[PDB]
Order: C-alpha cells, then structure tokens, then sequence
C-alpha cells in the first residue's frame, strides 16, 4: 500500500515546463528580469495536478498536533498542555496560522496525531496515542505506526485535492518538537548536535546544554539508521514530524506543490526526500526559520527561502505567508502582455 | 517651500511604538516568536499618518518614468524609445508592476517626469524635460530644477494621503538609469564604482567595462558634494531618480510609510536620507535587488529586504510584491487572540 503510494508518484511534466519558460521569456520584461518568481512559475508548470500550467485553486494548511514524551526531559519551558489549548484555539480562529490563512484565502485543517489530552471537538482526529515515547529512553513509536500514520494523512491530503485544493502548506503544534526534531536533522545530515539544537520556544540560554544532551541521548540509545526516513521518523521523530511527512508525500502522489514553514518542516521534507527522492520537486520554501539549526537543513534540501522574517512560531504560519507568492508567480504568467504585441525587440 | 517641507517632517510617535509593543507581547504565542513581523508593526505604529496603530488603508505604487542622456554612452541595451512604450503598456495594465499590483489591490500612478517623446494621454504629466543631461559630460540637471521637481512630488504624494491612501510603494522606469543610479551609490557610499555597477538589463559582460568608466567621469567632471543630497541627485541623478526621492519626503511628510524597491530605489533613498534623516524611519525595504551595488547600498541603509526573489525588473515590482506583507503585520496585531483569555503563562 504504502510502497504503492510510494511507486506512483508522478515525475515533473518537461514538455509542460519548456512552454512554460518559452511562455515567460516572451513576456513584457527584460529576459529573466522576475528572477526566482520566473523559476517558481515553471516548477509550477510541471506538477501534473496543476494541469500543464501555474495556477492557484482552493489553499489549505494541514496542522498536526501531538505531544512527546520528551518534555519530560525539561527540553521545553511552555506548559505541555499549551498543545491542547492552541489546538482547540485554531478551530476559533485566532492564532498566528489562522490569522494569516484568512491573510491568503486559504483554510486550516487541524489534525490531531497524538495530543496528550481528552478529544478536542471540531479538530480532524487522527490521533496514534496521548502523545509519542520519550525519545531519551527508547523510540517515539514503532515503525507500523509510523508507517500507518503515513498512510493515513497520505490520503486525506490527496483527497482534499479532490475538492478543489491545489496548494498545500504544511505546519504543526508540539509542546519540545524542535528537540526531536532537532536529532533527525543531525541524523540525517551527519551534524554534531550542537550544531542544529536551538532555543526553540524561548528556552532559557542556561538550559541549552541539557537539551543537547537529550539530543545525543536519543541518537545513541536508539541507533537510527540515516539512509532508512522511517526508521529515523519513528525512532526519533514525533506523530507531528510523522504527520508533516505525510501531508508532503501525499501533495507530490498527487502531484501537488506543498509550502514548507520551518524548522519542525525542514526535519519532515528530510525524511521525506530520503524516503522518496521524487517528492523533492513538489516541495517550495517559504522562510528562513531563526532556529538554529536551519541553515544546516536548508542546505542539505538544497533550498533557498523566499521570505527572511527570524519567524519561530511555526503552526505553518510562514507557509501561509508564502501563498501570496505563489499566486504572484502564477499572475506574472497568465496577466503580464508579451513583447511582441508591442513591437519590443531586446538583444 | 522645501526648507518647510523638510522642516515639518514628523518624529515618530514613541508613546503609540510602547502600547503597540505590549500588545504583540501579548498575544497568543512565545513573545518574539513572529520575528520581523512584530518589529513592522511597532514601526508602522510610530507613524503619525496611521493613527497610533498599524493599518493599511488603500495602496499606491507611484511609477516615475524618464529618459537619460547617458544612454548614448552605450551603457544600455535596451531602445531608448522603451520609456515610452513601456509607459504607456502602464495605463493599459499589462507591466509587470501592473499585474503584481492588482494582486495586491494597489492602484498603479503613471508619472512622466521627463520622458524623451511626445505627452502620454493617460500619464501624470510632471516633466521637467525630454530626457536629462548626459552625465558622463555635465549635470543631469540644474539644482532648481531638481528642487521644483522634488516639491511638485513631495506635494502630489502627501495629497494622495488625503484620498485614503495610507501606504505607498516607489518605482521607476528609464532605460540606462542603473549608470546614475550607480554614480549615487558610490559618491554617497565611497564605494569605487567597480564594486557598485551591475549589469542592469541584461547589459553583456563584455560593455561593463565601458559603463564603469562612463560612472567615474561622471563624478570626476561634476564633482557632486556628498554631504549634500540635492547637489548629487541633479549632478548624476536623473528626474526619474529625484522623483523617487521626492515620494519620499512626501510620505515622510505625511507621516506615512513607504516601501522601497529596487537598486534605483536604493539610490533614491540613500539620497532622501542624507537630504532628511528623519525620513528613515517611514521606508520599509521590500526586495533584494539582484543588481551587483545592492549590498553595499543596503549597508549604508542600514536594511535587512524581507524577500529575496532574485528580482531585477524594477518598476515598482518588488514594492507592490510586499505589499501583502505589511499587510500580514497589520492582520497579526489586530486579529490573534491574547494569551491571558487562554490562561497561558509562559515565563
Ligand atoms: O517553525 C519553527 O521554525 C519553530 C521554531 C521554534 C519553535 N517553534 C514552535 O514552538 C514549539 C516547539 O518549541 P519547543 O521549545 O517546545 O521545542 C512548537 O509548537 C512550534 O510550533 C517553531
Ligand atoms: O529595480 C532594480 O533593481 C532594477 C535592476 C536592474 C534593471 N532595472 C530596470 O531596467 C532599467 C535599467 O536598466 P539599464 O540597463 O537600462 O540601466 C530600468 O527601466 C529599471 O526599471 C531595475
Ligand atoms: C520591456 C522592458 C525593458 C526594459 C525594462 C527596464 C522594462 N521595465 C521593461
Ligand atoms: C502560545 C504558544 C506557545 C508555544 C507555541 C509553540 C505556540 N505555537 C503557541
């Protein structure tokens, strides 16, 4: 099932990107003159959702939500049951996603993976268990949940695409995820610990060293093996990071594009690219997360964020700070009039 | 008239900066988390135009279109009749500045300041002359005429304010105007012209030596002064440039924000700061220009463009592409809850 979901993923349309390009080279401009909004339209150009052109439908941001039982380390100085009340504050609209999704046009869709708490009403429940294991002692889940999990959100994202959705954006919410987050990113990029763990939400600077610990702990007491995505995501990941993965292999099943956030997405998009290769042109940055560790991640993607605003709220609010962007590429090709209708010749 | 003009600039209100800092505190996330986000809303929060809060009313991308002589020195690519067309595609909505404006909901101003051809119907008409002086052998202009410029801009902008507009965004349009614009950089900065000149539209690898040296003899024939941002705007500026400028001082004046664009806007501002110091605090960066001098234009700016896109179009493009940011900043403030409805304590 899941290696056939793997199997059919589509690769990106040629034929569709070079009438893009030829398309955007003719357009009322200096050749090139739009930079990376250029690029982004025919990257557009070639997801086969997108039918052959760049273009925005119905837009909608996947929230997942879990808990992990390495708060427990004291990696995390926001109360654990802040998860339950910003979840249950995104069904009401008034948190940073939701306020900026309303910004875009595009809705959000909370999806519980694993709170540690009674079920809230309103969200889409999904939940593997009342938050993941301790990574410091042994693994976050096994590695049928994980691949469950995958499964699960795999299909719910490719069925909003029957609904009219055509862009996805990724995000979450997870009292201490930026510390087994920051493990997969040193798993899988072969970086010391110390060079990825950051101060995710407002950790005193005197608690750091503790946190990198956890990190290491983690690593060494569970052995996960860097060329095997779902083993890291299970051994060291959380039902969130898990869920986040998901939404990306569904999108690029589905040939779709997916925004990333921040750094809890660049952890998932790793284990994703390393689980599929073929997700990989399906993905677009949206900023440059201020943790720590991101330069590091972004470079092993090999992307390069659009917007640079130190945001570290994550919720998938800089996904959706993104949207406009897509839409602007998307305007820039099917609005702008062409040289040749005005008798303009460049070198 | 300008002495009044500069002399009636407002400070920024620190009393409405102080309330509008405790209420993002506030709000449902870790303080700080939003990053750049919650620093623009306290900056537009200071403007007096705004009414001690960040919002946005209507928009306007304000387009000075002009000619140079310094094109027949062969530092530009492009026909030099473009200007005219291109800024007559401008009333018809089909530029690039056009299309990213409707996407954003701002109105585009067409302003001829000193177009090389016959009046445009449809165009703002302000011009000085047909085309400016060839700079690499005299002034562009005399320093009356960049002063009558810089008022007849500076009063059409702030007059604007009184139909609803409340943030504007600055743009150009002028074939060959990188080579001024390059001059400024390096007489404000002290920067050899070697490390400010680019290749603006698509010029070829092979001329940018000759455009180099078209910079230097224009500073050493005019000798421009510095500390005196009138004196290098009529020197080796241009009446695009200076109408810029003029934007500018307008806004400041009116205590309202303005969004930069490109390299030529660079220019402009570093030339509006050094005429007022106390315009700075009403420009907000947009983009950053893939023109070669942009760093070094940034630093002396001292700003941090939230979107790096590559872009080297001009024409008020990036301007118009940020809009929606300042947009989202405003959304935050106004709309997110507050962390004591939620009884959330966080240290
Ligand atoms: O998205 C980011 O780059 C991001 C960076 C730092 C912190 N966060 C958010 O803060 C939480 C993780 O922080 P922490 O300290 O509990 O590990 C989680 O709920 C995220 O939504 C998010
Ligand atoms: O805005 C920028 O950063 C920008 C950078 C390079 C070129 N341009 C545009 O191209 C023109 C100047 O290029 P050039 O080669 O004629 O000096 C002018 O009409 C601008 O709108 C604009
Ligand atoms: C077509 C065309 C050519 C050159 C420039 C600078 C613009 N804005 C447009
Ligand atoms: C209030 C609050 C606290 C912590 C986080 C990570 C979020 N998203 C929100």
């Amino acid at each position: 099932t899941l290696h056939a979901l793997l199997r059919d993923i589509p690769a990106p349309d040629a034929e569709a990107m070079a009438r893009t390009q030829q398309h955007i080279d003719g357009l009322l401009k200096p050749p090139g003159s739009l930079g990376r909004l250029e690029t982004l339209a025919v990257q557009l150009a070639g997801m086969p959702g997108l039918n052959g052109t760049p273009q925005v439908g119905e837009k909608a941001v996947l929230v997942m939500c879990a808990d992990h039982g390495v708060w427990d380390e004291g990696v995390a100085v926001s109360p654990k049951i802040v998860t339950a009340i910003q979840a249950a504050n995104m069904t009401r609209g008034t948190t940073g996603v939701c306020v900026l999704a309303a910004q875009a046009g595009a809705k959000v869709h909370v999806i519980d993976v694993g709170i540690d708490a009674e079920p809230i009403p309103g969200v889409v429940n999904m939940r593997v268990a009342r938050g993941c294991g301790n990574i410091a002692v042994g693994p976050a889940m096994s590695r049928l949940q994980a691949e469950a999990l995958l499964l699960e959100v795999s299909r719910y994202t490719c069925d909003l695409a029957q609904r009219g959705v055509t862009l996805f954006g990724v995000g979450e919410l997870g009292m201490a995820n930026t510390t087994p987050a920051a493990a997969m990113v040193s798993v899988f990029t072969g970086s010391d610990a110390k060079e990825v763990v950051g101060i995710g939400a407002n950790l005193p600077p005197s608690r750091i060293d503790n946190k990198v610990d956890v990190v290491r702990r983690a690593i060494a007491i569970n052995q996960p093996n860097p060329r095997d995505g779902i083993d890291v995501l299970s051994k060291v990941g959380g039902f969130d990071l898990v869920g986040m993965t998901g939404v990306m292999l569904g999108a690029a099943r589905c040939g779709l594009p997916v925004l990333l956030d921040g750094f809890l997405s660049y952890s998932a998009a790793l284990a994703a690219c390393q689980i599929a290769p073929a997700v990989r042109p399906y993905l677009i940055p949206s900023h440059f997360s201020a943790e720590k560790g991101a330069r590091i991640a972004l470079a092993h993607l090999s992307m390069e964020p659009y917007l640079h605003m130190a945001m570290r709220l994550g919720e998938g609010s800089g996904a959706a700070l993104a949207m406009p962007i897509v839409e602007a590429a998307c305007a820039m090709f099917h609005n702008m009039g062409e040289l040749a209708a005005s008798n303009i010749v460049l070198p």
